[PDB]
């Protein structure tokens, strides 16, 4: 079941309050995983981490294991769960 894996959708629990959410696309082993976002619609910067401290949440998507940002981003415009997803929040710059 998806947990730790392709499908489930996880978040920046602490760091930012919440403003990047981020779905596994790439397991290397039970700590090393790669998590990454869509491309052209959130801007989310992929990156392959040993689980420092990322906790998923309940949604899921639903897509295979051994998926690409082409894939994600069909498959998630389809599902209606694009904008969720695209929504930004403190994306506040440091000066302005």
């Amino acid at each position: 079941m998806p947990a730790i894996e392709v499908g489930r959708i996880c978040v920046k629990v602490k760091g930012r309050e919440a403003g990047s959410k981020c779905v596994i696309v790439d397991i290397i082993d039970d700590n090393f995983v790669l998590v990454t976002g869509p491309k052209d619609i959130t801007g989310v910067k992929r990156r392959r981490v040993n689980i420092l401290h990322l906790e998923p949440t309940d949604k899921k998507i639903d897509i295979q294991k051994g998926a690409s940002d082409e894939e994600v981003k069909k498959k998630l415009e389809e599902s209606n769960l694009t904008e969720y997803m695209k929504e930004k929040i403190k994306i506040r710059m440091p000066t302005l």
